[PDB]
């Protein structure tokens, strides 16, 4: 199953999984300092992830930035 | 499963999930602020996604933008 | 984990058309996009082909084309 | 699962769906008109496509083009 | 799933010819091509071999060939 | 599943399929003449394929050759 | 399945693994120091992993680097 | 499943097939004539290809050559 | 599975396999002297390793190196 | 599954198939004389094979040349 | 499933297999004299493999020398 790399550039960046299913909400929050560095699959639980807050971001379709 | 990723180059950016099935409509608008970076898979409940508002999008078939 | 078509629409009006699977074909769903808007739509259960009418730029896993009003 | 594109260079294009199994015959016939494009999977239903008219054609093995 | 050829008539009166799967090998059904027409024709459960006779340019996963007349 | 596409150089070529299993032998002989192509399939019956004549082959490992008689 | 490999850059590296299921937590953390390698994959039991502290990371998208 | 490709370079190049399972013998020997091609798949009773003879011979790992 | 290639380049590295499952702990360290390498997989009981002490190491990710 | 080509470069080179399973022996010893090609698979009986004698190698992982005693 | 290629630099060179499974120690080790190649699987048995003496190793992540 395909995942995320997240960096956080700055303090206070939220890593959010959003739920699988028929319902879609937020079941979790990550949130990482600056410099920490997150990989984050795709799960049974985890169907889309949303990243608020500066950090540099790659996938399988190459890198992009959040601010 | 294949993912979109999309990222909002202004506010109010809505990503619209479109029902796998016979029958076709959204289920769910996730709203995202400028510089907001959503990834969403397709998946049992979404076989289809539309975005609304100016945003960069990246798939597997490359880079393409949305406009407002 | 089927193939999926994204198609940007380049003018108001742009329909996005879902023809059925199985051994009857017809239209089963139209969606409307209006200028910049962009649809990702996968082949499914429902959707063995897809029918872009209006002014698109399209990209699937064969490269660009684009459809013309 | 496989599919072809299939952008009309002029009116009434024929894209011709033709049947699996032992029998061959068309099942459906969907005509485009200039400038539309077709995107068809192979199916349960069609293993081979046929295109009439002047058409422009992408599939996995490149470009081809239709006479009319 | 399987692989396809594609077939495009560079004369009238090509002829596209399955060949059946199995243990015996006949002809099961010709399809007629006109010029400039485009055959795209899948190896199937009844079809393992593919003839083709008269002009046409061919494309397969291994490259194109060109038959003659 | 793998297949062969042959184009034949001159009249009378053969394309002879062997059978799959603890037994070999020939099951069929597909007749060639110049110009016409076949793309055959290894197959549950066809395990091996001989050409006999000359034909200019293509497989996944490229361009091959066959000389004739 | 993937794997992420961790070059401890400075002593006290932390990698952590958070639970795959409805739940999500810390299960372990691993301590890495300077010039440690750990290669490390998502499992059953880890469906996300956090670096903290300075190292070189590798995965099937490239470089990447945390900074303590 | 693979295949190799052998043109004979002379009469009477052999192709011979080794029988798969604990056991090893030939159980079929095909001659091929000057000109020749034989392509050949490993099989559920062929698991070793032996070529003598002449032989220009392709697989997936490149272009070789048995000298008689 | 995947496979690491580590070549000791000191006297004494430690590839030390971690324990797959919801506890993670150490099950096996081999130790290499200089100039030894060892090609070990990801396994049923193993779903991470750790390299201590200076060595070479391959992944499919590239090359990276451990240090004393 | 994965295959090796062995060309013989000297007579009375060996590929040694050794056997799959707790137990590690030589079941058999393929004997080829120069110029000689084997192609052969890894299988449910050879999870290792073994070459002694002069001969040119090719793997998936590219040429290797084993030299004789 | 991947393998390793092993070609001896020196006489006695020994290419050890380690069991798979919750144990891990030797269970055979192959003598290799010079110029001696040996192709192997990782298998049901053999999950991890040492080369000790002078080598030339080829794997799908590149080429590697053990020195003895
Ligand atoms: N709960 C939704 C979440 C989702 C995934 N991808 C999306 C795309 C758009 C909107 C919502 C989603 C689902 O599993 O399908
Ligand atoms: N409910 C439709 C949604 C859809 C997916 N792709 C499409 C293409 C065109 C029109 C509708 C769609 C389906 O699951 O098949
Ligand atoms: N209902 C048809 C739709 C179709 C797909 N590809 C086509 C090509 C030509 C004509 C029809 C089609 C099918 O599922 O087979
Ligand atoms: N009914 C035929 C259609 C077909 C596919 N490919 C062909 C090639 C030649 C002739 C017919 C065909 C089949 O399913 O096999
Ligand atoms: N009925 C034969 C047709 C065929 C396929 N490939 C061939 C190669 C040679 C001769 C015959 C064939 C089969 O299914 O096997
Ligand atoms: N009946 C043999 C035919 C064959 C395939 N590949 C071969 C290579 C050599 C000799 C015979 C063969 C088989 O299916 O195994
Ligand atoms: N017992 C843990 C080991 C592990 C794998 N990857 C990790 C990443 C971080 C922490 C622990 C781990 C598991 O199988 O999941
Ligand atoms: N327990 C969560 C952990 C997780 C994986 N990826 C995520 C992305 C965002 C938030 C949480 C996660 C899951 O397995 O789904
Ligand atoms: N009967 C043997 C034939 C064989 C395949 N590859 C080999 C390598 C070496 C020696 C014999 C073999 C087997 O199936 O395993
Ligand atoms: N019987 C052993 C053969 C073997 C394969 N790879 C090895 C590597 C080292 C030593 C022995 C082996 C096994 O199947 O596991
Ligand atoms: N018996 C161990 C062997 C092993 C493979 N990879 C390793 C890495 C480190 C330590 C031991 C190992 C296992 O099957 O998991």
């Amino acid at each position: 199953s395909d995942f995320v790399v997240i960096k956080a550039l700055e303090d206070g960046v939220n890593v959010i999984g959003l739920t699988r299913g028929a319902d879609t909400r937020f079941h979790h929050s990550e949130k990482l300092d600056k410099g920490e560095v997150l990989i984050a699959q795709f799960t049974e639980h985890t169907s889309a992830i949303k990243v608020r807050g500066k950090a540099y971001i790659q996938t399988r379709h190459g890198v992009i930035e959040s601010e």
